[PDB]
């Protein structure tokens, strides 16, 4: 609910994986959550979103609005660091921490 920027990021990430979002829409939207997290002092949430934004940006470099290529979705979602960051943002502890702030 209110102030749950981690949860909001996970919703964006789910849309990214479904092909629903394009580039740079996905990173601009994640950056928005990341700024919300920064303003609220959800420091770990900010950092997790930042790591994901970097991964997506980097994977899009060879492809420099547009839909995300299937190859990029596959590469990113297969990256263990991405999986860890998304799970962290999705985790109860993180979401509660965000709501409590
Ligand atoms: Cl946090
Ligand atoms: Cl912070
Ligand atoms: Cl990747």
């Amino acid at each position: 609910k209110k102030g749950d920027y981690a949860g909001g990021a996970v919703k964006i990430l789910d849309m990214f994986e479904n092909g629903q979002l394009g580039y740079p829409e996905v990173t601009l939207k994640l950056a928005g959550e990341e700024a919300n997290a920064r303003r609220a002092g959800d420091e770990r949430t900010k950092e997790a979103i930042h790591a994901i934004v970097k991964m997506i940006s980097d994977a899009m470099k060879p492809y420099r609005s547009q839909p995300i290529p299937g190859e990029v979705i596959a590469q990113v979602t297969s990256n263990p660091e991405y999986q860890q960051a998304k799970a962290f943002l999705a985790s109860p502890a993180t979401q509660v921490r965000n709501i409590e702030r």
